RNA sequence: AAGGGGACCAGCCUAAACCGUCCGGCUUGUCCGGGCGGGGUCGUGGGGCCCUCGGACCGAAUCCCCAGCCUAGCCGAAG
């Protein structure tokens, strides 16, 4: 059973990462206990638009940055 | 059972794409979701979206009116 991880978890994978698990452990650990959620689509989408986000936000810095970078050094 | 002879006859509404709006969630938005509206309904495949061109006839199974009918009756030839 799919899920993506809430959490940095031992041996299991990375926080937002989605991995493959026997369904009661999703079901009857990791989900009530908050460490993930089913790797549904439509929260597959949610995933998917932070991770845009957090592009989005990161190398807009190094724009920023870039450009004082110019500015001064001259 | 198909087929043939007949009775009767009538076909429609949605879901999804996409678009809009209200609402709440927390993982803040090109977010996910739930409401409502718009769009759409097909097998010669159909629909959505994007370009070019084209710009009144139909019509209910709903509603209203009316005939007709039902629920009392009446007229009715000639010892
Ligand atoms: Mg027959
Ligand atoms: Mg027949
Ligand atoms: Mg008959
Ligand atoms: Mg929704
Ligand atoms: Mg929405
Ligand atoms: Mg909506
Ligand atoms: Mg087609
Ligand atoms: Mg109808
Ligand atoms: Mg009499
Ligand atoms: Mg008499």
């Amino acid at each position: 059973m799919k899920v993506i991880l809430l959490e940095p978890l031992e041996n299991l994978g990375d926080v937002g990462q989605v991995v493959d698990v026997k369904p009661g452990y999703a079901r009857n650990y990791l989900l009530p206990r908050g460490l993930a959620v089913l790797a549904t689509e439509s929260n597959l989408k949610a995933l998917e638009a932070r991770i845009r986000a957090q592009a989005k936000r990161l190398a807009e810095r190094k724009a920023e940055a870039e450009r004082l970078k110019e500015i001064l050094e001259n």
